Formats: C-alpha cells, structure tokens, sequence
C-alpha cells in the first residue's frame, strides 16, 4: 500500500484520538466501520461466557481492524479492540468505503483489497499457531514462544542479556490463556532457569 | 464473484483430479501456487512437533485454498490441504497470476481478492473461536459442540434416533485437539448419558 493510496483513502475517513486501555468496541456492538491505525498500538481480544479473555494479537500504524464486517454480512462484532497505549484512529463506515469503491476509490480498490489480504492472511497464520499451541503445548511452552516472538516485534527494545520485553503477569495470562498466577509461577521458574529475569512490566529475555 | 469472473480464472488454470484421503500438500513443500475447489471436500490441518494433527477446517466448492503464499511471501507451506473425498481442483502459480492481475485480468481482480478476503475472514472468525474453546472449555464439553456443528453439515444423514453423522474416532479427536484414545473415552461416555451411539465408524447423535 503506497502513500497515496493511503492518504487518498483517509481523505473520507474520520480520524479520532482514544485514551489507552480503551474498548474502541466490544462483541455485539453495531459492525458498520472500519477503522485504521494511524498511531499507537491496539489488540484484538476474544471473550467468553465467564468474562474470560483470549488476546489475539497486537496492531500498530498501517493495520486496518474491525474490518470483518466489510467480508462478513453481520449486524455485531465479534471481537473486542482494545487501545494498548494512546491511539489515533481513522473511520469509514462500510457503505461508504464501498460506494468510493464504486466511484473515486475504483483505482485504488485492487490495493487497499490486497493489503487488508495481507493482514487478514498474517492474522490467520498466527491465530492458526495459537490453535495448534493451546491444544497441544503446556503452559510454559506457550509462555515460552510467546515470550520469543514478542522479542522479534519492532517493540522489542535491546538489552545487554538480550532482549528488553514489555508484557504483565496479566497479559502473560491473556496471551496464553492460563491464570495470572500461573503466568507468574511460570515466570519466576524460567528465572531461576537462567533463561531471563523479570521485573514488574519487565521481561529481559536472554539471547 | 460472478460465475463470469470464476470461468475467465479457469481459463488459465490447470485441472487435476485427486483422489480421497490424498494431502495435495504438507508444510515444508514449495508454496508458488494457489488452489480453487472445482469440486469435492478438502480439510486444512496444522502440525505440532509431538506429531499431533488439528483440523482448521472443511471447504468445498468455490473455495480458495493454499492462498497464503500469494499475500505473505513465503517459500514453504504452513499446514496440510488433505482431500476428504475425491476432488477437482484447479491451480495456478502466483506469479502467472498477478502478472494475469494487470492483465487481461485486471478487471476482475477487484471481485477475486474481494472473494478472497470473505474466505480469509471466516476462517480467521472461525479459527478465533476455535483458540478461544481449546483455551477454555474442556474436551467432553468440545466434542459436544463438535458433534453438532457436524448436524447441520449437509453430509448429515437423518436417523430415525436423530442424525446420523459419519465421523471417525481419529478426525473428531483431530478436530476438537485432542488424543485419538481421549475422544473415544468421551464417545462412550456420551453412550452411556444416552444420547448418542457410537457405531463403530459412525455416530448416530440423538435428538438433532
């Protein structure tokens, strides 16, 4: 996606500033928009009966989210989008993204289609190993290469022992879906392990 | 995507039939071609190291499979494409399709990645919530909500009982994530709490 198709497109979109640890939408909210990261981070998180959360993912500049509804015909979201720090974001309704499809936007179609594949394709291969690591690893081997591909995000500040993670007890949890506690007495074993150390929203793995 | 689109796309592609149980691809082998089911069943699995399977899905005709390499370039495949019945599927590589994307194909590239993208996004909903029951709900509870989405799979064979469903012991544990052995424990007990029968190869649920 080139920076004209890009600013071409946010030329109708609505760009608004959110506060972190913000539901920009929770499931059975109204699907009617799309939205796209211009700055700050946000995930992708699934819920269940008992308030219990499953995070999907992490999304940054360039990723377009809640766009379900523009392939899948449904009133509701499925999903919640959560802000991880102080986010701007842009929005266009469905219709409308779709009428400019049909008219100025036509050149552009091709494109803004292909890259919302790109995601769409990343987000099913890592949702596709999530699966496959929730039935068949134990906790510490989900904490462990979930540990490991949060040090190869861009986010991964360096360290003299490695690399300088950013992750909670809590997320951890969320990760992984294991209880907090668990996350915590997995951490503390990988430590005494030699393979990192942590402090508070700290992680220094080792490598 | 209009059967005009679908029939110009053929034009270029190549026609094979497969037989049953036949994985066209595993991970590991090169990824330079794209797949569309002309006709029969396929099943997209995924691999752990212990040697374990796990079920993604099942698509039929009109569905576009081994896509992947087409949006995130890579040299290898990242799950298993196995045939559930014999098929025909029509390939073309990457490369001669993008090339054909600008065109005399061009005009229907909007409707193909449009297409694409609906395909994309059901799995990705349905995969979601399949990491979301195999993180909080237990086996029993999954093979239960497994043997009803099968009820209403159109193979669903009405039974005098309820609904006859052919499901091995093998493809229901591979589906829910679990031991072949496991799923069969839970086969027997939901013998026993009477309400279905496991049939040796098949599974008659009672009620729906």
């Amino acid at each position: 996606l080139d920076a004209g198709t890009i600013e071409r497109f946010l030329a109708h979109s609505h760009r608004r500033r959110y506060p972190t640890r913000t539901d920009v939408f929770r499931p059975g909210d109204p699907a009617g928009t799309l939205y796209y990261v211009i700055s700050g981070s946000v995930s992708i998180i699934a819920e269940e009966d008992d308030d219990r959360e499953l995070v999907l993912g992490y999304f940054g500049s360039g990723e377009f989210v809640g766009e379900m509804g523009l392939f899948i015909e449904s009133d509701t979201r499925e999903v919640i989008l959560r802000t991880r720090t102080q986010c701007e974001l842009a929005e266009i309704s469905y219709e409308r993204l779709q009428q400019l499809f049909q008219t100025s936007l036509s050149p552009d179609a091709p494109r803004i289609l292909y890259a919302i594949g790109v995601q769409l394709s990343k987000r099913l291969l890592d949702t596709t190993r999530k699966a496959s690591r929730l039935a068949f690893l134990d906790v510490t081997d989900r904490i462990v290469r979930t540990l490991h591909d949060l040090s190869k995000e861009p986010e991964a500040m360096s360290h003299p022992q490695g690399t300088q993670l950013r992750v909670s007890r809590q997320e951890l949890a969320r990760l992984v879906g294991c209880s907090r506690e668990m996350a915590g007495r997995v951490l503390k074993k990988l430590q005494a392990d030699g393979l990192l150390h942590a402090r508070g929203k700290t992680v220094v793995l080792y490598g």
